[PDB]
């Protein structure tokens, strides 16, 4: 289901061996673990490995989100955590500016203000660890970040991770996948784990109407080109984007209001969830003028080179 | 208009006496007077002789109502800004405070400190100047024990004399333009309750019906049977007196009657009736409350000219 040592846990090197230093070393003092921040994609597994550090530090875990914290931190500082536990919150950049200051005392001096004539009773805290996920330090403010001990970035998986997630997945599941298809599904993912879940899901439904129970690399291949996935795991929506951009515009530069309103998309998720790919597979530049096909997109979409 | 110095206070005597000497041992002392408490029936000058004490002290007031300074912090504005160093604060009708108004009080008048109404909020004991605090209230049944141990001075309001309310008429003439005589004012303060508010309103009646009836100097048969046209009689009891007097002795035979069937019969309700109305029945020997009901007590028979029971 889901790992609890740090070696279940797939993937993530070069930050594996840091933590287990970390984790072993407060052990071996028999203190808390200071403060940690998690970076990186989202759903990449910063849950899941906020619940591998609990489960092997021993302690629980009181996994909350930044956008539902007022009194309601400090009731759940004050009983629902022991000594020595963890309080991962899920984007903590998102927390309110009359709710972050609360937390600077909390993770200062573990001393902090309980609500309620009277309203200010500094109420101490227990040793605790906090844990913070969100996808990028300049979102965070300088004050939050420099009170936490340890910062670490969380990478992008290889093929072969995701592809051992899938065999985990299918074993769970009851299916048998084999190496080449569920290394073949891993490598159209876009290095997300998330994604390599939901495709490998989408997989399964396709073979199960299909009618087969061991799914080959042909079979996978097949059901994922069905899906609308080509080799560099782009989807139907991004084709289309390369498409109307290099036919309507010539490839030429284009302004980020003009390509939102030609694609009937908004300048929101558009250039958050669509070009961050596109620029780091080398398909998009965002010239200042405007953005570029970069002269690859016509070869992988099949048209004459300007 | 308004009398300023003690001496120019109209009738009240055996507390002029008291209230001179307390006044005048506090500026021998140069200290703020302790606070006063007066009690009496309604409207017999305990406005006029809290200005007449703030004035004969040489300081300023700040006259407020009781269900006025509700919600304290109100109540601390009041207090602090709009007060100095020996001034009066009198609020009329102290008993009508809410809990938590009076609940604040008692620091303010104890030592002079209060919290003044956010992390904190109402949270700061402002330092209060020394101040001198009088109430006015109609019976000490109404107030509870601990306002009224902290309150210096206690005293009563008794009822005026006939002839002090015929000169409060003079004055009041002299200042509207009016040339009343004494034996009119007289009359006039004879048919009042016993109290300056009811006097003066009967002094204006007379004035409307005199200037009616086209007349310059007020006699003492004119201001009788203008009075008589009121609807007053000997014992300055107006019509409605009469009214529940006769209603008793004929619907219920004089016999006790308990305080629902009597309003009723009235048309009034348990509240105002007997309390703006029995008092002075009561006091005048026309009524008296039997465990059992109320009986006429022989003499409203006489007065209402019946043969008696
Ligand atoms: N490295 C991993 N190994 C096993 N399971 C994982 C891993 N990373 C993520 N998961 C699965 O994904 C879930 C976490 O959700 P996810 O969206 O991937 O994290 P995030 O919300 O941080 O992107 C967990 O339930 C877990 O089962
Ligand atoms: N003893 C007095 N001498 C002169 N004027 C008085 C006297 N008592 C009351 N008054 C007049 O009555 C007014 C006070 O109102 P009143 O109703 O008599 O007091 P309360 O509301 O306490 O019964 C003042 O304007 C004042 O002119």
């Amino acid at each position: 289901l889901r790992p609890k040592t740090l070696d279940e846990y797939i993937g993530q090197e070069r930050l594996k061996q840091k933590l287990r230093v970390y984790l072993e070393a407060a052990k071996a003092r028999k203190e808390p673990l200071e403060h940690l921040l998690l970076f990186g994609p989202p759903g990449l597994g910063k849950t899941t490995l906020a619940h591998v550090i609990a489960h092997e530090l021993g302690v629980n875990l009181r996994v909350t989100s930044g956008p539902a914290i007022p009194g309601d931190l400090a009731a759940i500082l004050a009983n629902s955590l022991e000594e020595g536990d963890i309080l991962f919150i899920d984007e903590i950049h998102r927390l309110s500016r009359q709710a972050e200051e609360h937390l600077y005392p909390a993770m200062e001096d573990f001393v902090m203000d309980i609500v309620i004539a009277a309203r200010t009773i500094r109420l101490e805290l227990p040793r605790f660890t906090l844990i913070g996920a969100t996808t990028r330090p300049g979102l965070i403010t300088a004050p939050l970040l420099s009170r936490f001990g340890i910062v670490e970035h969380l990478e992008y998986y290889t093929p072969e991770e995701l592809a051992q997630g899938v065999m985990r997945d299918a074993r769970l599941l009851g299916v048998r996948i084999t190496e080449e298809a569920a290394l073949e599904i891993g490598r159209r993912s876009r290095g997300t784990m998330r994604v390599a879940k939901r495709l490998f899901r989408r997989v399964r439904d396709f073979a199960q109407v299909a009618g087969e129970e061991v799914i080959t690399r042909e079979r996978a291949l097949e059901a994922l080109a069905a899906l609308g996935l080509d080799e560099l795991g782009l989807e139907k929506r991004d084709r289309e984007i390369l498409e109307v951009l290099i036919l309507r515009f010539g490839g030429g530069p284009v302004g980020l209001a003009t390509l939102a309103t030609a694609l009937s998309e908004d300048p929101g998720t558009l250039e958050e969830v669509h070009e961050p790919y596109l620029i780091r597979q080398g398909l998009l530049k965002r010239t200042p003028r405007g953005r570029v096909a970069t002269e690859l997109a016509y070869r992988h979409l099949g048209y004459p080179p300007p």
